[PDB]
């Protein structure tokens, strides 16, 4: 039975042909959805109750879109999202961080970072945003613009550029380069370069992405239609799905939910499509692939983290258990595309939001009491991880897991990697 | 000899990757499409697509195969249906740059849950074999016994009508090899597929079936909802265009159009769309992947057809050949060709108006309808319909003096005996 | 090159050409075979155990001291020839030369001991002198049994049984000398610990035109297994009275090696021969090519692909951290052993990476020579009080001979291999180390 | 048939990956196939008699080699004639003769910078008793080629130059030195002196690869059976010399003393005869295919083009044969570079290029006697039917055989476009 769900026949298969020929729509997905759902907030998804029924249909990050709406309107809404991610914070075992990200008004007319711009990402910084998704992102300097307004008490909010013209396609590498990730800005792109090109640069960016082992955001009008009526159309649910195929860490909804008469319904399609696609991704391929690309490393977090996801491979591991204090482990790990679940536990509640940009990587803040001998701690920060992975349906008595931790306490030092035998 | 410039285009860059991986991050927006447009496009004929002008105009867009849904109107609105794409498609029979056939394709109401085939569709098919069509688009099709009572009402002087069977349910995918196994191909019937089985799991079916019928060198057809939006706006959406998009990576020989072209305000505009999309997708196709992939998944071969389609594409990706000229009665040659996937446009001369307008079912065929007298002398008629194909190839832009070009041929006259690849230079 | 580019500007140039490096970072095999360059130099130590059979020319206590520092690993004793008496003599001034090098863990040299039989001969089953001969093998405590004219499973429980409840921990290696052994290879192989490809037999028992098939078959299907194969006679035969081999000699050398034998042996060029010495020198000269012309990329992917997927924690840690070794250029993979198992899982997937693998168990030291790749270390301390410091010294001792043996430097990273509680078959931790 | 893929190693050939294809090695898995490496034996005192040559012609020789640093022209001229007479000897049955080429291996240069005096002599002796192919020793750059080359004049521009890399500056100027020569003779004897006998392989295996690479013919050569010289069966070290040469890539395969001056000429070729067969068998041509393919550039040239598609053909369909007319012999040598496992039979009027073609690895080389046929479609087509009933009386074909024709469109040399599927009446 085992060997029956998750696509696992199509998944052995010998080459790319024959795994196709293999998918099977009565192969049922097992695994938690991988890819983080972005959900724009607005009038329709802004209350703290109909937030609450976002969060469990399996919003991971509320995008602010800075271009309609006052500081005041903006402040709001995040104290609501809080307020509804709060609400579940009585059952820590199953406590799901929610990131809220700023996406920029942009530039408009002007040659670099507008006024606006400024007085928002101030506004970001002073309310603690995880993200800011800079609009209309065209080379280095702009990034490095964004980066100065969000000033020195914003060093730690993650810096998303959004490609969505000629010029950002052509100096993509020298934008990665300086980002923490890319989202296609399919929307102003397909007005920007020809409509029938933007597949291209969608698959481009996410390869790009995944080369580099930073985050990628496929977004705009996935699920269009689901603004006025309660199913997608086939060209909607194929959409969402080959983002996933195509290597996204993150699909987007806006009007879709900022808008529109089904945001739950949305949120909830998104997460039915990624589970199934998720599922029919071509490990054998994707992995020997990711694996052969990455650089020769001597960093040992880099080292881990190719010797975590090899070995959880080889024994069908349930998750890879990391601790890590900036997300930093849990990303390295990520880059690979284990199908083991990559359950990050951190004490910092930022690292646990900002986390969701990458794929395959399920958060878990740690608040239970200090152990007074670090290996102690360490042993039960890593024993908190099995028991959530429990409660959710992660992990079962008799699953194997891959635990990686470092040897001394502090960010940069993860070096081991161990097999461990659940109960 | 070829240039710099040559390999900036059609993704070459993209297609030398030695991996897919580095294949997607050469993808490149400036690379400009060379290569005619292999997959093609039905339009469904309704209101808003029925006058003769209208029809013209589509067929200048890129339409190849004309839909009649006989879920709606009577025996009389087809047959005029027909008569004018007929009359549209001959009044650019002056002109060969211009004249292209287009296949006429029978798409039935449906069992609509009963046993066998249904009366109206013992009627329609029997319209069908009268009225001249091509091909039947069979609704509902779950079992091989469905496809034989097809073929059964395709009565005594429609044998040689292609049948599509339309896979809509979750019966059709359970049996869908003994489907693919008695049909001529399949169509990925996505709008009741998506009431039938969930939602979310459509593109697992529509991934499988592709990948099945390329697999067993039958024609696959993407069908409903690729560019919905279009009916009433004159753009599609951003997930629209990523769809007809990924049917074509998919590996789907056709892609459909239904209200879109049936009864939208956009019907030129949603045929033009499909027209530039799968340009920009059939040339980043990883090439070197699917052919090393169809070629080890392809069973060894005893039959002279099949192992000289095989040489025939191996050879064409050697030197870059602008075109492969095939010489078809069936179109048989032609869609083993086809199944290798070639670079190279595969332009089939026929002498048989139904086979030429029928290989419109397999990606890359580029259907030429003989009409010259034979000649007393065999290899002298087969030399003249060989140079008719490089002729037309020069005349519509797929060939120059200089180019290479393999030619397909058979050692003996009579369909079946395709057996010699020759590597010839343009003169 | 974008995928060796930092590590390059890191490591440098120099370290880039060494070994074979610029063949192994192939795309292709046959891009592999253009790049092998003869100006590249070998950097690591040898890994395919040298056995020297031992004989009048190969048995004086100062010899045998000139063969150990020349490479050999394992000591074959033919009892074909030789009483109790003379072979007990052998054993003795192995022994004693090996022992000569004690004073020090990083001049110490663990050398196997290993009973070649005289076989059946006629008979269906196991001889009587062969039962009087194993018998003779437990109680001058040799490590492994090399088994003459294996044919079947119940030829390897006959010599399993004539060893007895005191011969329970020595390794059986069949010997594959007929077209029935061949033939019923797997349940042989299955039973057995490793494979011999007896080429001298073999060679009069089948064609002599398809014993390189019986070869590569035989250890393909041991590498398949992770279990040892030794390539045997006539390997280096012409330096029996030449002081230099013949090209097809060096050439047999080299695709025993690269075709994966665990071990290379030598019978009377070692045994009876003019040139002992220098037949395990030559040895040890092709073999250090030979390891680094292997084409690691596709000979990793393959005994990936190939292995089942494993829930035996040992087994999941030694991939992760052959993987680990390949993505940094490890030094070494430092592992800590009772039976040898845990460094034998790691060999099974033939890293470039030296696998050191410290143990307290002397007989253990002397049977990982089979496993390619694995350096002994028999790390003679006591137990200390808290068990967590007690492998945490282990793990120094074996970074610290590493260091004065030359394998590792300041800057070099290693990974190191142990388990969670004391005891065999526990293995279930790999770290990555940077030695200082 | 079932015996049909039990039979030349076919399980091992369909494995997945090369790890496999050694755990399927069968020694009950019978060779079919006709041995496609050719062996070059060197002529001496042991292999002169012409009754002797005609067993060694039998046995499965290929090349004479005729060994520059002993004898004088008087004595390679009676080695000539000795050759030629029993080559000759069975040139009565057409369908069954065996074309044998003549190689000249040269002295050297010794201590001297460039070609030296003797060289000239013997160079111009073998251009005027019509040598085949000249294996030039102790070639260090391309210069030394140019040398051999012009040492030949114009009435030697036919003759092939295989260079000897026999030191440390051959190898590290490999490149210049293929470039401008016809193939490559990995002389192993001097090689093994020049740099430490350890590293001869690495050269040895470096050397075949480039050379496939290249599509120009590689020789494996000295000690390969050594013991046969005085020992009637070799040593298991020899014998895995012989098989690892031909799974290295190597187009032929080399004897020396075992066939000059040893007791058991006949049965040194017959032994690397047997070898070679069972390797041959054993050759991953899953991965050999993918490999020549993806690493040989995109060609223009029709022949090129041609070649490639008829290869492919001829692994869909399981070909007995690819049938090739040829000139040059040029047409089969680029079939032959992508290492078919179907037996490359080479239909030819040029006794020269039929001898030749020995060098490309799986060319087996019919000289065409008869005059040419009014028209020449059916000139074509006589060949065409005497490669068949050549093969058929061979064994290299039977009735219901599949094979690939491989013929231009043209008269004269340069025209090869056409393949085409045969079924075998
Ligand atoms: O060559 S294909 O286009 C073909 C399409 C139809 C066929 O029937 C077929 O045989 C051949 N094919 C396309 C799908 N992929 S895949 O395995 O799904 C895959 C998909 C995506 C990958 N990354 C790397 C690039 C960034 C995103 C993640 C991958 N990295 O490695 N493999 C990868 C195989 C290759
Ligand atoms: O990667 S390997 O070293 C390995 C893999 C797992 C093993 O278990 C093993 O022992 C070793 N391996 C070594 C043998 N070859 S092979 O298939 O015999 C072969 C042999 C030779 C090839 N050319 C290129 C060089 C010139 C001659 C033709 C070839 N081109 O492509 N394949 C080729 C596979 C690759
Ligand atoms: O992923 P990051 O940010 O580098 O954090 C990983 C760090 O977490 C740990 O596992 C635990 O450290 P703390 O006890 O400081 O939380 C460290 O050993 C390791 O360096
Ligand atoms: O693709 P099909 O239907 O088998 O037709 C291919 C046939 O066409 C030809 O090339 C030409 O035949 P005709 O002269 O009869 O048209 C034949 O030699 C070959 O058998
Ligand atoms: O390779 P083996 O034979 O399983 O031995 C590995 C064992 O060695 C250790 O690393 C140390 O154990 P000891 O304290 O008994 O020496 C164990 O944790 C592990 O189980
Ligand atoms: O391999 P080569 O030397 O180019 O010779 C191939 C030539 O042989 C032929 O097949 C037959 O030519 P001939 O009639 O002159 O022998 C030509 O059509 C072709 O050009
Ligand atoms: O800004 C965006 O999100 C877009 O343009 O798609
Ligand atoms: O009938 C169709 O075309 C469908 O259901 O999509
Ligand atoms: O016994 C042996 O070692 C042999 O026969 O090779
Ligand atoms: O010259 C040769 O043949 C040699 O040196 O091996
Ligand atoms: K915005
Ligand atoms: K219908
Ligand atoms: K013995
Ligand atoms: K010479
Ligand atoms: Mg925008
Ligand atoms: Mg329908
Ligand atoms: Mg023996
Ligand atoms: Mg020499």
């Amino acid at each position: 039975a085992f060997f029956q769900q998750q696509q696992l026949p199509a998944a052995m298969a010998d080459t790319f042909l024959e795994h196709l020929c293999l998918l099977d729509i009565d192969s049922e997905p097992v695994a938690a959805r991988s890819t983080s759902i972005i959900a724009t907030i607005g009038p329709a998804s802004r209350s703290v109750e109909r937030l609450k029924e976002m969060i469990k249909a399996g919003m991971n990050i509320a995008r602010l879109n800075f271009s309609h709406g006052s500081h005041e309107y903006h402040a709001e809404s995040i104290a609501n999202v809080r307020e509804a991610v709060e609400s579940f914070a009585g059952s820590p075992l199953s406590y799901r961080p929610v990131a809220i990200a700023l996406d920029t008004k942009g530039p408009g007319s002007g040659p670099g970072l507008s006024e606006q711009d400024v007085r928002d990402l101030r506004f970001g910084v002073e309310h603690g945003v995880d993200i800011v998704f800079a609009s209309f992102v065209r080379k280095a300097s702009d990034v490095a613009a964004v980066r100065a307004a969000l000033g020195p008490e914003g060093h730690g909010i993650k810096i998303i550029s959004k490609i969505e013209n000629h010029e950002g396609v052509k100096r993509f590498d020298e934008i990665l380069e300086v980002s923490d990730g890319i989202m296609v800005a399919r929307g102003d792109l397909g007005i920007e370069i020809p409509a029938e090109k933007v597949f291209l640069a969608q698959k481009m960016m996410i390869g790009r992405c995944n080369l580099a082992g930073k985050p990628v955001v496929c977004a705009t009008q996935m699920l269009e239609s689901m603004i006025t009526k309660p199913r997608p159309t086939r060209a909607e649910t194929s959409d969402v799905a080959n983002a996933v195929l195509d290597g996204a860490d993150c699909i987007m909804l806006s009007g879709e939910t900022a808008k529109g008469n089904f945001p739950v319904e949305a949120v909830k399609m998104q997460h039915a499509i990624a589970r199934e696609a998720e599922a029919a991704v071509y490990h054998r391929q994707l992995f020997e692939e990711l694996r052969r690309a990455a650089p020769l490393s001597r960093d040992p977090t880099e080292v881990t983290a190719i010797g975590a996801v090899e070995a959880a491979f080889k024994c069908c591991a349930a998750a890879i258990i990391v601790l890590t204090t900036t997300g930093r482990s849990a990303q390295l790990l990520s880059r690979y595309r284990p199908r083991a679940a990559v359950i990050a536990v951190t004490r910092s509640a930022q690292a646990a939001r900002q986390v969701h940009l990458c794929r395959g990587v399920f958060p878990l803040l740690y608040r239970e009491p200090p152990e007074a001998i670090w290996a102690d701690d360490v042993d039960r920060r890593v024993q908190f991880g099995i028991e959530s992975g429990k409660l959710r349906g992660f992990l079962r008595v008799g699953d194997l897991v891959i635990v990686v931790t470092g040897w001394r306490p502090g960010s940069g030092y993860t070096n081991i990697m161990r097999v461990l035998s659940i109960s």
